[PDB]
C-alpha cells in the first residue's frame, strides 16, 4: 500500500455486473472491484474483479459482492487481487442474495492472501 | 440453452481482470466470465464471474480462471454462476499458474451444482 487503485464503476441497470477494479499503476494498490446490481424478476449482477497489486508493495483490490435478486439467483462474488511483492491479497467479494445465494468470490493471494467471501444468503420456506 | 452476447471480455493488458459474464435473459444460459490476463514481474489478474442463468430452466455461466504471474502470484479463478430453475451450477475457474498459484473458484448452485475450479499450480526452482 502506497498510492490508489482505480475501483470499478458498480452495477446499477437490471442484473448487471460491476465493472473490475483497476490493476495498480506503480506503487498503488489494485482498485475495488464494483458491487452488482440488484435484480428484480431476474438475477442478480455478479461483482467486479478487485485489481492487481502494482509494481512494489501493493496489496490487491477488494472482489465487489454480488447483487440481490428478490425472486431469482443472487450474483456471484469477484475473486480479491493479488498483491505485488509483500503486500496484502484483497478479500473477495460476497455472494448475493436469493434463491439460491450467489457463489463467493475467492481471496487474492499475498502474505498474507484475503479471504474468501460469503455465500449469499438464502430463504428457506417452513 | 446457451445464447449470443452474454460472454465477458478477457483480460487483455498485463495484470488485467477478466469481466463477469452476463446474466441471462429468459430462458438463457448465464455467461462465461472472462479469462484474466498473465502477469509479468507482478500477479495475474482474477477470472470474471459466471453469470447466473436467466428464468426458466437454465444454467449458469462457467467462471473463468486467472492468469498466470512469472515471479508473482497467478490470478484466482471465478465463481460459476447460479442456474435458473432445475439448471445446472456453472463451473468454478481455475487459478493461474505463479507463487504462489491462484485460488480456485466456487462452483455456481444447482441441480447439479457446478464443481469448483483448480487451483493454479505454485511454480519452484
Amino acid at each position: 500500500m502506497q498510492c490508489d487503485g482505480l475501483d470499478g464503476a458498480d452495477g446499477t441497470s437490471n442484473g448487471q455486473a460491476g465493472a473490475s477494479g483497476l490493476a495498480g499503476g506503480p506503487n498503488c494498490n489494485g482498485g475495488k472491484g464494483g458491487k452488482g446490481a440488484p435484480g428484480v424478476g431476474t438475477a442478480g449482477g455478479a461483482g467486479g474483479v478487485g485489481g492487481a497489486g502494482g509494481t512494489g508493495n501493493t496489496n490487491g483490490g477488494a472482489g465487489g459482492s454480488g447483487g440481490n435478486s428478490d425472486v431469482a439467483a443472487g450474483g456471484a462474488g469477484a475473486a480479491g487481487g493479488a498483491a505485488g511483492g509483500a503486500g496484502t491479497g484483497g478479500t473477495g467479494g460476497n455472494g448475493g442474495a436469493g434463491k439460491p445465494g450467489g457463489a463467493p468470490g475467492a481471496g487474492g493471494a499475498g502474505t498474507p492472501a484475503g479471504s474468501a467471501g460469503s455465500p449469499g444468503q438464502t430463504t428457506v420456506l417452513e
